[PDB]
RNA sequence: GGCCAGUCUGGCGUUUGGUGACAGCGCCAAGUUCUUCGGAAUUGGGAAAUCCUACUGGCC
């Protein structure tokens, strides 16, 4: 399955491992870019090869929805994506 | 299995760089070489290679 955009990731590889992140941008079948709204922000998101992240089965509606009229999402609803998906796990 | 590129002594920490193995930085250790004894250089294996073990990324 292709990731999704606003779907929650395990990191499994990289100085950021064991952290949960946030997809906001997919680059094509291998490469997208996670952010997290605190340590690693949407400005400078990070690049990563989809084989070192683990697909949570959780999409944040309010990520995905910001995206498709914004085209942008801000670094608030990144944490708050982040701290809801925590609190129903 | 093939082709290409890359990483290297160990432990703890890390808002930094890297897709990553890793690296950088702080601290504690280890090996090798040199020393004027104050220190200095260096770190997978190999005498060395377009070589090889392990690991990472790409194409098949």
């Amino acid at each position: 399955p292709s990731p999704e955009i606003g779907q929650i990731v395990k990191i499994v590889k990289g100085r950021d491992r064991d952290q949960f992140s946030v997809i906001i941008k997919r680059v094509d079948d291998r490469f997208v870019y996670i952010a997290d709204g605190d340590k690693r922000k949407v400005d400078r998101a990070k690049r990563k090869n989809m084989n070192h992240l683990k697909l949570i089965d959780h999409i944040s509606p309010e990520v995905r929805h910001s995206f498709e009229e914004t085209g942008k999402v801000t670094n608030g609803k990144l944490r708050f994506a982040l701290k809801k998906f925590l609190e129903e796990h």
